[PDB]
């Protein structure tokens, strides 16, 4: 398919009518460009301010893997073990409300103005950290709210598939995993998942300073291309 459209600081109104109401993904430029975190977040800064804090870490290349597990460690431990010193295994600090834990970090980001278009309240917006090495994969899944994914460090390759295309995504039947596809997007078993081939999609390479809008229930897959650090805002 095609690329996600990029737009330089679209107005509330036009963001609302063109993307939010109809549920169309878009990359917003010029918005997160000047937030303090783009200039200062780096390994040394992360260690200095968060080094000693305990954090959940996912070990294993993909969360749908049989051998995937979850563990806890300090930030310094995570960086030395899964990022810096030739990691034996894949470690991802994922989906963690790090700003709740380290409130000094929260001044480096801002809640995007477009969040105010939803009929929910500011403080109920969930802000998650996503930090890991090159090569981390988040398998094809859907979320229950709107999402603003801001890229601070590195790049990410992302594939988006519409919620209307769900039939072709072969979601798990378990209930726990109903929001996760059974397909490995980048090397799909087309003998087992033949409908996946036809399903149209959008893709992009999200880069630092860019905000991707992922509409509620829109399926998304993410693979970090470099040492990456993203911030997601879930809102309604
Ligand atoms: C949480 N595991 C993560 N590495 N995969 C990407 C995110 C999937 C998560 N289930 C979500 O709601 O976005
Ligand atoms: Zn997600």
């Amino acid at each position: 398919g095609g690329t996600v459209p990029r737009l330089h600081r679209p107005s509330l109104q036009h963001f609302r009518e063109q993307f939010l109401v109809p549920g169309r993904p878009v990359i917003l430029k010029g918005v997160a460009d000047h937030w303090p975190c783009m200039q200062k977040w780096s390994l040394e800064y992360i260690q200095e301010i968060a080094g000693c804090r305990t954090v959940p870490v996912e070990v294993g290349s993909r969360y749908t893997d049989e051998e995937w597990s979850q563990t806890l460690m300090t930030v310094n431990e995570f960086i030395s073990k899964y990022i810096v010193n030739e990691p034996r295994d894949v470690g991802y600090l994922a989906q963690h409300q790090l700003f709740d834990q380290i409130p000094e970090l929260k001044q480096d980001i801002s809640i995007p103005d477009y969040c105010s278009l939803g009929d929910g309240e500011e403080e109920e917006i969930t802000i998650n950290a996503w930090f890991g090495p090159q090569g981390t994969i988040s398998p094809l899944h859907q979320d229950p709210q709107q999402n603003f994914l801001v890229q601070v460090m590195g790049r990410k390759y992302i594939r988006l598939y519409s919620p209307q295309e769900s039939g072709a995504l072969y979601p798990h039947d378990t209930h726990l995993l109903h929001n996760t596809s059974q397909v490995d997007v980048e090397n799909p078993d087309l003998e087992k998942f033949p409908k996946f081939a036809k399903a149209p999609f959008l893709s992009c390479i999200l880069s630092p300073g860019e905000i991707l809008f992922i509409p509620v229930k829109y399926w998304h897959y993410v693979r970090a291309l470099d040492l990456s650090f993203s911030v997601s805002f879930w809102w309604s």
